[PDB]
């Protein structure tokens, strides 16, 4: 058999599922959400596709791999080691970018290091080496007084033990040794780990710069640069590096010792700007809080750290305070005096100002104020002052920006000068990292630069620089040309992330793997889309074998076999409903996909859509942030807007960083930094926003939709005020997993324990003692219409809603998350086992569960996301229902079906990136459909 074969595989609410695959295939997985189509994919082939192999690695590994609980699955086989290409991680380190996530960056290093010429910053002549005389004169035409402790750095990082070394130190008697920090008597030294890279340092003198002590200033420079390979660092008491191989030609102090690869990572202190340490970015108060035109009244009000009742009546008084007393009033808008202004902001005047209050009593006839509360002040103050969540709430006044030392870049300086002589400009990696396009980067590296890559550097450099070129290159391929190498990790999308996987896999050159991809479509335009599928497919014929999750009606078309799993959510999936050709699923008359992919279902363009207000319109104005080009964009209120175009065109930062930022601040007042810009327009049309976000429920398995929603202490209760219950005196809160009576001890209620996983990622393991009850058995003792807590909380919500049907106050929430689609979740299904989309839909039934006041503003980030056809049309339903209440509802989308309801669509870019952050075209979906220039419409047209 050239098949991938699986039979019963159990894993979720997979019913003893077997399969007959094609290996070197693409296949594509498909169905409604929760049908099982990850369980299958994901949880039993893929996980054991690993699995067994990584058991090989060492008969070690092949134990704490034991550890696992083993997918559920009676006999596959057919089977390749297998890769995850998911968009599950994004992480928020700061120091990683593309550049360091690709390992591009990496050889950048390595082709800055030993190819291309080092200058110094200022005079800039190139860098010569340096003669220990002229070290020591260096150092005697310091500053007399000033004292300096002579050092030698003898090791650099490297790792040793050093225990012969400490050794011939104590030979020559030293007694002052510091390794790794920490300072040592080095008559008594440390053991130290052959296998950890090393920093030992000895103090080679005290001294000060006395002219005749030129004799200890003259002995010491030349033991340190002997004795640590002529490196001297003296560091100063009232630091500064001296190298033999590095110099100013005019003497210029250079804060780096050698041009070595490492000394370019902003990540090792070598490199690393010393100011930020290569994280780039300063955290820091911006002027920015304010409207410029309120000022100062409650219902006036200016200065943002200012605005309340108690708060806001007491430093509006003592503005006018001094505001009589330098005469600017508290009745003129921000800007307008200069002098003013600068006052709250600085310090000014500092003059003592009259301050009049109420006594406990009624008293009041006393106080000054020793201080105008200076306003920048306030905050360094009350950041210290209460040590909070409110700390992060006042850090809301400042922003991330570039470090003025290291320009942004992240790096020391000298390095900086280190050049890549190509066309133009030698850029500095930095340059060359910052650049506006992947592309923009290529053609230097790749074109710009061999064909002037000299005879010693071709020979020790010119094969790195081809690994470089390669690597942009499959970048390119997955349509990534438009972000920068060295754009931070953390900020990229989940779909540019996996899309960065897939160009390592597919370069990795590996063969005979199952890639098993999760909807790879997501974030992508409709126009990348069948770019996307060819990289797909070359995946496959380079000798692999593809399973794609999926509901994309390309991506479908175009698979090679489909498996489409049980109909249904939950207990009513798990069952492949069909495994075969494209052609015979549409014959399938039990495929719900089938029908919609056939035609007997789709989902209708309305045939009457909503008419826009102009007087009635939400505007933000002059964007500046990131690849948004200062735009003004007015989002009608009360209607169905998709704001779309291709990924990179600022499609997220109009909406998310600013546009939703400032709604968050203006209408539920929280202190959240919004994106630069200018202003946004009427906004008093709305009472408050709902942001929908994708991000996990909790991070804890103690987070549950029964936790979530709070059902669970609606149940809690019905629980404890129960007949078994009372009889044993359990109080409500016995019941909640959360608290230290009822909650099984081992596992402190979660029901399962995260076991760290080594160089596979840490997966949960039921935990033993309670099976994963969350609860000791004398409490589960109780019972509720014959059913325990641990019960309740298995049961699907959609089965729960049947159960809790008496209880109305109960069965609110759960109508409204069967409503919201999710009728197939666990109640107390642990919250980090939720897609983004899940997550996202819970929250959603949250605001559901209330009072839909007819002026609320949502913003759903691609809700979309890992949802069917079907789910789809559901969905929509949903949210017409809201807009029909006559609120507002603004989505980012790239799916046809939701733009193509839409009644008004913002469509951004042109490009990604650089090229983009514009308005391409807006409009009902008929207009855009008719402006040629937009991608969106292009596509749109064909179905308008
Ligand atoms: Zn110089
Ligand atoms: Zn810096
Ligand atoms: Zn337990």
């Amino acid at each position: 058999a050239d098949r991938l074969i699986v039979k019963g595989a159990r894993e979720h609410n997979l019913r003893s599922v077997d399969l007959d695959l094609p290996r070197d295939a693409l296949i594509v997985f498909t169905g409604l959400s929760g049908s099982g189509k990850s369980s299958l994919a994901f949880d039993t082939i893929f996980a054991e596709g690993q699995r067994r192999y990584v058991e090989s690695l060492s008969a070690y590994a092949r134990q704490f791999l034991g550890q696992m609980d083993k997918p559920d699955v009676d006999f596959i086989e057919g089977l390749s080691p297998a890769v995850s290409i998911d968009q599950k991680s994004t992480n928020r380190n700061p120091r990683s970018t593309v550049g360091t996530i690709t390992e591009v960056y990496d050889y950048l290093r390595l082709l800055y290091a030993r190819a291309g010429t080092p200058h110094c910053p200022t005079c800039g002549e190139r860098v010569a080496r340096q003669t220990p005389q002229q070290i020591v004169d260096q150092v005697l035409a310091m500053p007399e007084g000033t004292r300096f402790l002579v050092l030698a750095p003898v090791v650099r990082t490297r790792k040793g033990e050093f225990a012969d070394l400490f050794d011939k130190l104590n030979a020559q008697g030293y007694s002052r040794v510091r390794v790794d920090g920490v300072v040592h008597p080095l008559t008594d030294p440390p053991k130290l780990k052959k296998q950890e890279k090393h920093d030992i340092e000895v103090v080679v003198d005290r001294l000060t710069v006395k002219a005749a002590a030129k004799r200890r200033l003259t002995d010491s420079v030349e033991t340190a640069l002997n004795l640590a390979d002529g490196i001297v660092v003296l560091e100063f008491v009232d630091e500064q590096r001296f190298s033999e191989k590095l110099a100013c030609p005019n003497g210029h102090a250079l804060a780096v010792d050698d041009l070595e690869p490492r000394s370019f990572s902003f990540n090792s202190p070598y490199g690393a700007c010393p100011e930020c340490s290569g994280l780039g970015i300063r955290k820091e108060v911006d002027p920015e809080l304010v409207v410029p035109d309120p000022d100062r009244t409650l219902a006036q009000g200016a200065v943002a750290p200012w605005s309340n009742g108690h708060t806001a009546e007491y430093f509006t008084r003592m503005m006018a305070g001094l505001g009589e007393a330098l005469g600017f009033d508290v009745d003129t808008p921000w800007r307008k005096l200069p002098a003013k202004a600068r006052k709250a902001i600085l310090e000014g005047a500092d003059e003592q100002v009259h301050v009049r209050y109420r006594n406990r009593y009624g008293r009041t006839r006393s106080y000054y104020a020793d201080f105008e509360g200076v306003l920048a002040f306030l905050q360094r103050k009350m950041s210290q002052t209460e040590s909070e969540q409110m700390k992060e709430r006042y850090e809301g006044f400042m922003r991330d920006v570039p470090c003025p030392v290291c320009a942004g870049t992240r790096l020391k300086p000298e390095i900086l000068a280190v050049t890549l002589a190509g066309e133009s400009k030698g850029e500095h990696g930095a340059k060359s990292i910052a650049e506006v396009c992947e592309l923009s980067i290529a053609d230097c590296a790749d074109f710009l630069n061999a064909l002037t890559l000299g005879p010693r550097e071709q020979a020790i450099a010119g094969q790195v620089l081809k690994e470089i070129r390669s690597r942009l290159g499959f970048l390119l391929d997955v349509g990534l040309e438009y972000l920068s190498l060295s754009r931070a990790a953390a900020t990229l999308s989940g779909g540019e992330a996996q899309r960065i996987r897939l160009a390592t896999q597919i370069g990795s050159g590996l063969v005979g793997v199952l890639y098993v991809l999760d909807e790879p479509s997501i974030g992508l335009h409709q126009r990348d889309n069948r770019r996307l599928i060819e990289t797909l497919t070359r995946l496959r014929d380079l000798g692999n074998t593809l399973i794609v999750v999926e509901h994309d009606e390309d991506t479908i078309e175009h698979a090679d076999w489909i498996v489409d799993i049980g109909p249904g959510a939950g207990e009513h999936g798990g069952r492949i409903v069909h495994s075969g050709p494209y052609d015979e699923l549409l014959r399938n008359k039990d495929s719900i996909t089938g029908a919609y992919l056939s035609g007997r279902e789709s989902i209708e363009i309305p045939a009457i859509r909503r008419s826009v207000d102009p007087r009635r319109q939400l505007t933000v104005v002059g964007a500046r942030e990131h690849n948004l080009r200062g735009i003004d964009v007015s989002f009608p209120l009360g209607v169905l807007t998709s704001v779309t175009g291709v990924s990179g065109s600022g499609k997220s930062t109009l909406v998310n960083d600013i546009l939703a930022a400032v709604l968050a601040n203006r209408l539920n007042g929280a202190r959240q930094v919004p994106g630069r810009h200018t202003r946004v327009t009427g906004l008093d049309y709305l009472d408050k926003l709902v942001r929908v976000d994708q991000s996990p429920i909790g991070r804890t398995p103690r987070s549950n939709p029964a936790t979530y929603t709070g059902v669970f202490d609606k149940i809690r209760t019905l629980f404890a005020a129960t007949t078994e219950a009372k009889v044993r005196g359990y109080q409500p809160g016995r019941f909640s997993f959360n608290v230290k009576g009822g909650r099984c001890e081992a596992c402190t209620g979660d029901g399962t324990i995260k076991i760290e996983m080594n160089f596979l990622p840490d997966v949960y393991v039921p935990c033993e003692v309670c099976q994963g009850a969350r609860y000791n058995r004398e409490t589960l003792e109780v019972h509720y219409k014959g059913k325990t807590v641990s019960e309740v909380l298995d049961m699907s919500i959609e089965e729960a809603a049947e159960f809790f049907e008496p209880i109305a106050g109960v069965h609110r929430y759960l109508r409204t998350l069967v409503d919201v689609g999710l009728g197939y979740v666990r109640l107390g299904q642990p919250a980090p086992t939720l897609s983004g989309g899940e997550a996202q839909r819970v929250k959603l039934a949250s605001e559901l569960q209330k009072r839909s006041t007819g002026r609320t503003v949502y913003i759903l980030d691609e809700p979309t996301t890992g949802l069917h056809f079907d789910d789809i049309r559901k969905l929509l339903n949903v949210i017409n229902g809201l807009v029909d209440k006559g609120n507002t509802v603004i989505v980012i989308e790239h799916n046809l079906d939701v733009i193509k309801t839409s009644d008004w669509i913002i469509d951004l870019g042109p490009e990604g990136g650089a090229g983009g952050g514009t308005v391409v075209a807006q409009g009902t979906p008929e207009d855009v459909a008719a402006v040629p220039a937009s991608y969106t419409g292009k596509f749109l047209a064909e179905v308008v």
